[PDB]
């Protein structure tokens, strides 16, 4: 296979790029790094920023989850139709990343004490994406333009993990709710999301969700 994903046995920051690969009919190798392998230290020391995911496209070695997403978007035609749409795709992805960072901070550093405030603040964090959908073909296609982009897969993952954290959090957002249902039903993505490869991994690395 042309691609290799090097990561812990977690959905985490690889869920969106895996959904992209599966939905686009791509083949890839999963190199699963156990915690004991990670703690041995040698792989970590060889990683550019000391972290995973690590990704290979042939001999091209990449780090940074959003770099991997942008690489796949650029090379597979999932980055809008022109330069203006490319910028809007980036604007969406950067917004997704900001909220993912807040989610990660809650999960790994403050779940017990922070969850109630986080969930009560979540409608204002999700509203921008409903607004974006409302401005693009009435929310009936994708987050930018009329074709899927890497930002759709990242936004879809962000929405799915927040549905687990806070069931019903999309109920006030009809376009986001329909968008999740529509994209999740795409045949290859639907089959992947139902597969043990996905279902039998935890969302995060610390048992919380
Ligand atoms: N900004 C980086 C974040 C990388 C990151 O957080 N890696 C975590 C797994 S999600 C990790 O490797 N933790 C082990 C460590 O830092 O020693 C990205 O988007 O890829």
């Amino acid at each position: 296979p042309p691609y290799t994903v090097v990561y812990f046995p977690v959905r985490g920051r690889c869920a969106a790029l895996r959904m992209l690969l599966a939905d686009q009919g791509q083949s890839w190798k999963e190199e699963v790094v156990t915690v004991e392998t990670w703690q041995e230290g040698s792989l970590k020391a060889s990683c550019l920023y000391g972290q995973l995911p690590k990704f290979q496209d042939g001999d091209l070695t990449l780090y940074q989850s959003n770099t991997i997403l942008r690489h796949l978007g650029r090379t597979l035609g999932l980055y809008g139709k022109d330069q203006q749409e490319a910028a809007l795709v980036d604007m969406v992805n950067d917004g997704v990343e900001d909220l993912r960072c807040k989610y990660i901070s809650l999960i790994y550093t403050n779940y017990e004490a922070g969850k109630d405030d986080y969930v009560k603040a979540l409608p204002g964090q999700l509203k921008p994406f409903e607004t974006l959908l409302s401005q693009n073909q009435g929310g009936k296609t994708f987050i930018v333009g009329d074709q899927i982009s890497f930002a759709d897969y990242n936004l879809l993952d962000l929405l799915l993990i927040h549905e687990v954290l806070a069931p019903g959090c999309l109920d006030a957002f009809p376009l986001l709710s329909a968008y999740v249902g529509r994209l999740s039903a795409r045949p290859k993505l639907k089959a992947f999301l139902a597969s043990p490869e996905y279902v039998n991994l935890p969302i995060n690395g610390n048992g919380k969700q």
